[PDB]
C-alpha cells in the first residue's frame, strides 16, 4: 500500500463517474499521499535546486496522477478542465472481479489474460499490462480476504498478457 497504489484506491472508491484534477486534489486522503511523495522529491532535488514545498506537492501530484494516465487506469476525459473518466478504472476492476471469481468457480489454478482481450472486452485501447497487473493484483488480494476458505495463494506472471495463478485450501 504505497505511492499511486493507494491513489488508485482512493479514485477506485469514489462513486463519481469523473472528477476534476482541481476537486481531485483538495480531498484529504489525497493530500496524505502526495505529501508523502513530495518528502522524496525534496530529498531529490539536485545541489542548488530549492523548489517550494508546496511546489513540491503539486508536483508530485501531477505525477501520481499521471503514472495512472499513463497505465490507461483512468482516462483524462477533457483536457481544457483537467477532468478524469474515473470508469475506465471501475471497469477495469468489475472485469477482473469476474474473471478471478469465475477461474475461481472452475479451480483454474493457472489462467490467461490477453491485454488485447481486455481493450475489446472494455473500450479502452490505452490499458497496458502493467495497468492490467495493478488490477488483478489488488482484486486477488481483496479475494483472498473475502475467501480464505478458497482461496490459499496467487501469483501473476508476465506474457502482452498476464499468467494468473491460483492455488485453493478446501
Amino acid at each position: 500500500t504505497s505511492a499511486k497504489s493507494n491513489l488508485m484506491l482512493i479514485l477506485l472508491g469514489l462513486q463519481m463517474k469523473e472528477i476534476s484534477n482541481s476537486d481531485l486534489y483538495k480531498l484529504k486522503e489525497v493530500r496524505s499521499v502526495v505529501t508523502s511523495l513530495a518528502s522524496f522529491l525534496f530529498q531529490q532535488q539536485n545541489v542548488g535546486v530549492m523548489k517550494s514545498f508546496d511546489s513540491l506537492e503539486k508536483e508530485a501530484f501531477r505525477d501520481l496522477v499521471n503514472r495512472l494516465v499513463s497505465q490507461g487506469l483512468i482516462g483524462l476525459k477533457d483536457k481544457t478542465s483537467e477532468t478524469f473518466d474515473l470508469l475506465p478504472l471501475k471497469n477495469l476492476f468489475e472485469y477482473a472481479e469476474k474473471r478471478i471469481s469465475v477461474l475461481m468457480k472452475l479451480q483454474c489454478y493457472t489462467g490467461t489474460v490477453q491485454l488485447s482481450h481486455v481493450q475489446e472486452k472494455l473500450h479502452l485501447p490505452y490499458i497496458t499490462t502493467n495497468g492490467i497487473v495493478d488490477v488483478f493484483k489488488e482484486c486477488l488480494k481483496r479475494t483472498k480476504k473475502q475467501y480464505p476458505e478458497v482461496l490459499k495463494n496467487w501469483w501473476i506472471d508476465l506474457d502482452s498478457g498476464i499468467l494468473l495463478h491460483l492455488e485453493y485450501a478446501a
